[PDB]
């Protein structure tokens, strides 16, 4: 069995589509796979704000989705979040670290997300969420993912400042062109496993592009990861910041391509 749930209210969102995108998303996924989401939220418009003005203003949201991901987790279902940024995570990633002390996260995302109030350079609360979740800083939202539990996958081009967090704090990191399915299978060793993914982490998709090595990771090699993980050790999976608007052809096309990569992994465990 699949729970889904949906992050429907603003969680600093900066970009103007990613509730749309969350919520398109989701219809795809309850009309593929006969569910219902459970949506969280009411939506507001996005803003440039300071994480200290915007992570209190998304304390609702973040306490809804926090006691409905507990509730999936604690059952034997596969947890899927549908999110609309991946500051929603500060609640959820907490929650897997409490029932799944031996998990480790798999945070797919062209970016660290591992800034601190103190590293940031652009206030983003989005830019924050794995280093609040492994503790670096207070989220209000609890912490206690171990930092050597966390493996950042696809990601690149970090600030040298971010960057020292990182190795500091033990997070690995297997940017784009090492992110094979078996690489990652490597990294998780015996552990159950969360996967966390950020679309920005994928190549922009002008695929019309056998004559050049990419920069970010394809849809095959998301798909290969998914198809490598083992039904029985999935715990979850968080599908965060696609920016495309309701209605428009751009979001039926992304969802299609979602769709294709989450296949192994969802297929597997709505037939248990
Ligand atoms: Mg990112
Ligand atoms: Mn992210």
């Amino acid at each position: 069995m699949i729970d889904l749930i949906v992050s429907q209210g603003r969680v600093a969102d900066r970009a103007a589509w990613m509730i749309e995108g969350a919520a398109r998303t989701a219809r795809a996924l309850e009309e593929r796979y006969g569910l219902k989401g459970h949506y969280v939220g009411e939506p507001a418009p996005h803003a440039d704000d300071d994480w200290s003005v915007a992570l209190p203003q998304a304390r609702e949201t973040l306490v809804a989705v926090r006691e409905a991901a507990t509730e999936s987790i604690k059952g034997d279902n596969l947890t899927v979040l549908v999110n609309n940024t991946c500051s929603v995570s500060l609640a959820t990633l907490p929650v897997v670290a409490r029932e799944h002390p031996d998990a480790v996260v798999l945070y797919i995302d062209g970016h660290g997300d591992f800034n601190t109030p103190e590293t940031t350079d652009t206030g983003y609360l989005g830019g924050m969420v794995l280093s609040g979740a492994c503790g670096l800083w207070d989220s209000g939202h609890g912490a206690g993912l171990r930092p050597e539990q966390a493996v950042l996958v696809g990601s690149r081009d970090i600030d040298e400042g971010e960057r020292e967090l990182i190795r500091k704090a033990g997070v690995r990191v297997i940017p784009p062109g090492e992110a094979t399915a078996q690489a990652v299978l490597d990294a998780v060793k015996d552990a159950p496993v969360w996967i966390h993914i950020d679309w920005d982490v994928l190549e922009p998709g002008s695929i019309p592009a056998d004559y050049t090595v990419p920069d970010g990771m394809l849809p095959a090699q998301i798909r290969a990861v998914f198809e490598a993980i083992p039904a029985e050790r999935l715990i979850g999976v968080e599908l965060a910041e696609l920016n495309a608007p309701a209605d428009s052809e751009r979001a039926e096309q992304a969802v299609a391509v979602i769709l294709d990569m989450v296949a192994p992994a969802f297929d597997a465990a709505a037939a248990r």
